[PDB]
């Protein structure tokens, strides 16, 4: 398929580039991720993007601070909006912070997960049948892990003590998330129990051109880890790295591969601060947290394709084992001490191995 969306042709190599992209046109001649979710766990979502608007589930808001979630109460609501996450003093977050603008970063990744393709309009998606159940964890200055925890429970239709039970239970979580810190018993037990209920969990690596044994949940057990390439197909600058690391999605190079070709695009927002201080738009971004949903909607591809055919639905561990034997060997060489997994997911080879 090679849909008309205006500007997919142009910027969107991670989806359709012979060397750097997940080989998305012939995937979609088999799946779209119909019939599947995906929760994207996030900063949340502006839910009427004109390209997003079709592919979206209500979702929820599980931070539990008015002043991250900039909400009026400590309470978790309904919905996700997006109300910016912007920081408008250094030093605010973290001794040696810096200022933001808004990141609308949800949003982007949620482009990826599931933009609406095909329709005419701005950019692609990969999963673009599929929903995204948006679940914000991330405001102002980022989010508190016990709320990440008990998003990662309720995403994967799991209880929590004060939350709705969910109508949705998602096949795939996506965290383009993370910190410093070996995996704790508090993320270590949530991913645990979205594992039992069948859920898959794909998280960035991280972009601390580090060992991803030192952050979390890169590196937590039972996870799919991935790394970031570039648009060549080799290591991005900022990628982590080691043998936690389970394979690659395009993240991005930066600066050094241009424009449009460093960056992945996406649904955003040119808002500096509140949704309202901007317009809908298309926003280039680089990261592990970019390549994260590639693989992440290769998950839903898959998931869907075999539903569609009546066969049973991939375990996690399955679904790990399956994405990186398929993955596409790296076209540049990895260095032996920066190891970024099998290779670049592939959704067409990932679609054929499952339904043979
Ligand atoms: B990514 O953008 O590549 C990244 C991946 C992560 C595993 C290191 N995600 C983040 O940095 C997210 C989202 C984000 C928010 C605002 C601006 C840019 C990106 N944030 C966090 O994980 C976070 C934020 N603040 C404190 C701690 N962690
Ligand atoms: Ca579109």
């Amino acid at each position: 398929l090679a849909p008309n969306d205006p500007y997919y042709q142009e910027y969107q190599w991670h989806l359709h580039n012979a060397t750097g992209g997940i080989n998305a046109p012939s995937a979609w001649d088999v799946s779209q991720g119909e019939g599947v979710v995906v929760a994207v766990l996030d900063t949340g979502i502006l839910p009427q993007h004109p390209d997003l608007v079709g592919n979206l589930l209500e979702g929820y808001d599980f931070i539990s601070d008015a002043s991250t979630s900039r909400r009026a109460t400590n309470d978790r609501v309904p919905g996700a909006q997006d109300y910016g996450d912007w920081v408008e003093n250094d030093n605010e977050c973290y001794t040696g912070s810096v200022a933001e603008d808004s990141s609308w970063h949800g949003t982007h990744v949620a482009g990826t997960v599931a933009e609406q393709t095909n329709n005419g309009v701005g950019m692609a998606g990969v999963a673009h049948k599929a929903k995204v159940l948006p679940v914000r964890v991330l405001g102002k200055c980022g989010g508190y892990l016990s709320d990440i925890a008990d998003a990662i429970t309720w995403a994967s239709g799991g209880t929590v003590a004060g939350v709705p039970a969910n109508a949705n239970p998602a096949e795939v979580i996506n965290m383009s998330l993370g910190g410093s810190g070996s995996c704790d018993g508090t993320y270590q037990d949530a991913i645990n129990g979205a594992i039992s209920r069948g859920t898959t969990v794909v998280v960035a690596a991280g972009n601390e051109t580090d060992n991803a044994s030192k952050y979390r949940p890169a590196s937590c057990d039972g996870v799919v880890t991935v790394g970031a390439t570039r648009i060549t197909g080799g290591i991005t600058y900022y990628s982590n790295y080691g043998s936690r690391v389970d394979l690659s999605g395009p993240g991005g190079g930066g600066s050094v591969d241009g424009n449009p070709g460093g960056y992945v695009w996406q649904s955003g927002s040119d808002a500096a601060t509140t949704p309202e201080s901007g317009s809908y738009s298309y926003m280039g971004m680089g990261g592990t947290s970019m390549a994260s949903p590639h693989v992440a909607a290769v998950a839903a591809l898959v998931q869907s394709a075999l539903i569609a055919s009546g066969k049973d639905p991939l375990a996690p561990a399955a679904m790990r084992t399956l994405l990186k034997e398929t993955a596409r060997p790296f076209p540049v060489s990895i260095p032996t001490a920066t190891p970024i997994g099998t290779g670049i997911v592939d959704a067409k080879a990932a679609l054929a191995e499952a339904l043979e």
